[PDB]
């Protein structure tokens, strides 16, 4: 049950003026695409606070990636779901290396120890299995948000993202035609998408939804990866390839614009991006991913 919103004073939405004319703001299956200028965060904060919404945020910090936790968590504290209840779950092979970050009221952090895998491909892939900690999330949070660690929040990332199932547009492909998307293209892979299918290229690094829908997604991607292994094939972009196939066949109820995961070093700051909210931290691939 959802009590009445209190009286609020805000700009009237006008039917005969779009919030943004430069970008697509709803998908052909009527899911909002979340850009700056599309949402009144005051209205959304009300609706979500009245529900006493708790958001879990998952983050893997295995081997050398523990170094990214301090900036990731301190900037989450400045910009992620502020004012709402938040439960961070830090999955790591080095519990003692998790930095001591001071949290705002109503926010908590759990350290979950997991095995490290040698191959960075396997570390990335096995997130899906490790997420799908099954009874725990169900009892502790309403939504789960699953992101990469080698990132920092620079601007607001709040309840406008929450919905049963969301993906995020990959910042390198939001302008491309589908034939150029780097979907898995070999029909022997569970992740296979033919050249005339596909809505968008979503990122492995930022997806989420209700606990129920995230567990479905992560369970399905984990089972598909297990079939490919048995068949001696490994998807071209690993977990991200399977996530793309899943979201093709199970349409997300919201899509986040590339404001929600950007790399300014590689792509600059285009006019179409009014805010850069959560962004890649520079890293040396070869050195950070190997002993
Ligand atoms: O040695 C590793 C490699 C990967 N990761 C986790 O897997 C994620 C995805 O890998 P990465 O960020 O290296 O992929 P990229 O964004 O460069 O494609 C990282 O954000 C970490 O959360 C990790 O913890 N340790
Ligand atoms: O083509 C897909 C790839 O694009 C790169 O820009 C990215 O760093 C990879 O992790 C993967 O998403
Ligand atoms: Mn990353």
């Amino acid at each position: 049950f959802m009590v009445s919103l209190p009286r609020m004073v805000y700009p009237q939405p006008k039917v005969l003026t779009p919030c943004r004319k430069d970008v697509l703001v709803v998908t052909p299956w009527l899911a909002p695409i979340v850009w700056e200028g599309t949402f009144n965060i005051d209205i959304l904060n009300e609706q979500f606070r009245l529900q006493n919404t708790t958001i879990g945020l998952t983050v893997f910090a295995i081997k050398k990636y523990v170094a990214f936790l301090k900036l990731f968590l301190e900037t989450a504290e400045k910009h992620f779901m502020v004012g709402h209840r938040v439960h961070y779950y830090v999955f790591t092979d080095q519990p003692a290396a998790v930095p001591r970050v001071t949290l705002g009221t109503g926010r908590q952090l759990s350290v979950l120890e997991v095995r490290a895998y040698k191959r960075w491909q396997d570390v990335s892939m096995r997130r899906m299995e490790m997420i799908s900690c099954e009874r725990r999330f169900l009892s502790e949070v309403d939504y789960l948000v699953c992101v990469d660690v080698d990132m920092e929040f620079r601007d607001h990332v709040g309840v406008e993202i929450l919905t049963p199932l969301f993906g995020t547009l990959h910042p390198g492909f939001y302008g491309s035609s589908r034939e150029a998307f780097t979907y898995e293209r070999r029909p022997q892979s569970q992740a296979y998408i033919p050249k005339d299918e596909g809505d968008f290229y979503y990122l492995g690094g930022f997806f989420g939804g209700s606990v129920q829908e995230v567990q479905r997604l992560t369970r399905a991607c984990h089972q598909a990866m297990m079939v490919d292994q048995a068949n001696g094939i490994e998807a071209v972009w690993h977990d991200e390839s399977h996530l793309n196939k899943y979201l093709l066949r199970h349409k997300p109820t919201k899509v986040l614009s590339p404001e929600y995961l950007w790399d300014q070093q590689l792509l600059g700051w285009p006019a179409v991006l009014r805010k850069l909210r959560f962004t890649a931290v520079p890293k040396n691939h070869q050195a950070v991913r190997n002993p």
